[PDB]
């Protein structure tokens, strides 16, 4: 999918990664076993991928405006919840509320004009 996402294709792969993760994200409701923990886990790291490509490709193609701020916070909010020790999601967490506030300025600032 990442692949496909370089290959010029970016619309269908965003759309094959929402479809993905919820297909995903179901699978992670059925695993339900005591020996699927270390799956589980490794399942919920993925999931901490895909969506923060997800939020990164949403950037990447509607920028960054009121629309798109709350589903891409929704977006790496799941991904810092499926994997909290990792560096990247909270990173990408952190810089794109950064970008929001930073982008809520300068709309302000237009508005001022
Ligand atoms: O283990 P991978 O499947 O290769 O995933 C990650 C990760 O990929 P995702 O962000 O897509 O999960 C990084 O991001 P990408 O470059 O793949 O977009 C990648 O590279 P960066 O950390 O430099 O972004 C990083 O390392 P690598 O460059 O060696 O693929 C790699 O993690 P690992 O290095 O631990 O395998």
């Amino acid at each position: 999918m990442k692949n496909m996402w370089k290959s010029a294709r970016k619309i269908d792969a965003f759309q094959h990664m929402q479809h993905f993760v919820q297909t995903m994200q179901q699978q992670a409701q059925h695993a339900i076993a005591t020996e699927d923990q270390q799956h589980k886990q490794e399942l919920h790291k993925l999931m901490a991928r895909c969506f923060l490509k997800l939020g990164e490709w949403q950037l990447n193609l509607q920028g960054i405006n009121e629309s798109t701020i709350p589903k891409v916070l929704q977006y790496y909010s799941a991904a810092t919840e499926h994997d909290r020790s990792w560096y990247k999601a909270w990173h990408a967490w952190a810089v794109m509320n950064f970008e929001a506030v930073l982008h809520y300025k300068h709309q302000n600032q237009a508005r001022d004009e």
